[PDB]
């Protein structure tokens, strides 16, 4: 027998229309998703890389810094690890809904009259929330220096979760699970994914492993 404390928060209401407003619509393109997913692993690995340039010991806790690409037809997931910053539990609660930046409202009026399509989504600094465009779940498993390893999840509907991890152990950085909608489960095709990653990944500076998941 397994006890947990789940948190459970409400999105602020603009981050709420946006998910609304992704899930909700139909977009031809929905690659960016892949993009913004790896652009913030890229980040998140910078972060550390540099912190560690005035502190070498912060990259005892994993000293790899790299990306791990994981489609799972039979789970109908995809997972992205990097070994980067990680987020403590209140660098979820505020990075991953509770504050909302100018960039929301703004995002969601050019969507609306055509000045924006969605593959912009990243440069109004809500770039996470892409994931909703091929995703009905997503599971953000991190671990930072300065924190537990905790586990925020969302199906939208205005609401996350945050829980102390029990699940593998990541040393530092970030598992992301996307939980992928029927609709969308090409993303998880080998050719098309590996393809995908070589597309979305000509400018990033860190190895990325694709591990493609065949049940037994
Ligand atoms: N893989 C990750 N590692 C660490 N932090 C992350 C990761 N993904 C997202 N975040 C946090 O979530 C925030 C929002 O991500 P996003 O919506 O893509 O905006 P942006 O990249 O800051 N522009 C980021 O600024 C980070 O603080
Ligand atoms: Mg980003």
């Amino acid at each position: 027998m397994a006890e947990s404390q789940v948190e459970r928060f409400t999105f602020q209401a603009e981050i709420n229309q946006l998910m609304s407003l992704i899930i909700n619509t139909f977009y031809s393109n929905k690659e960016v998703f892949l993009r913004e997913l790896i652009s913030n692993a890229s980040d998140a690995l910078d972060k550390i890389r540099y912190q560690s340039l005035t502190d070498a010991s912060v990259l005892e806790s994993k000293t790899e810094l790299e990306i791990k690409i994981i489609p799972d037809k039979t789970a109908k997931t995809l997972t992205l690890i990097d070994s980067g910053i990680g987020m403590t539990k209140t660098d979820m609660v505020k990075n991953l809904g509770t504050i909302a930046r100018s960039g929301t409202k703004n995002f969601m009026e050019q969507l609306q009259s055509g000045a924006a399509d969605i593959s912009m989504i990243g440069q109004f600094g809500v770039g996470f929330y892409s994931a909703y465009l091929v995703a009905d779940t997503v599971i953000v498993h991190s671990k930072n220096n300065d924190d537990e390893q905790y586990v925020w999840e969302s199906s939208a509907g205005g609401e996350f979760t945050i829980a102390l991890d029990h699940t593998e152990p990541l040393g530092r950085g970030t598992k992301i699970v996307l939980h992928m909608k029927e609709d969308q489960l090409d993303y998880l095709d080998e050719t098309k994914i590996k393809n995908l990653v070589k597309k979305h990944s000509e400018f990033i500076q860190y190895p990325i492993s694709l591990l493609t998941i065949k049940e037994k």
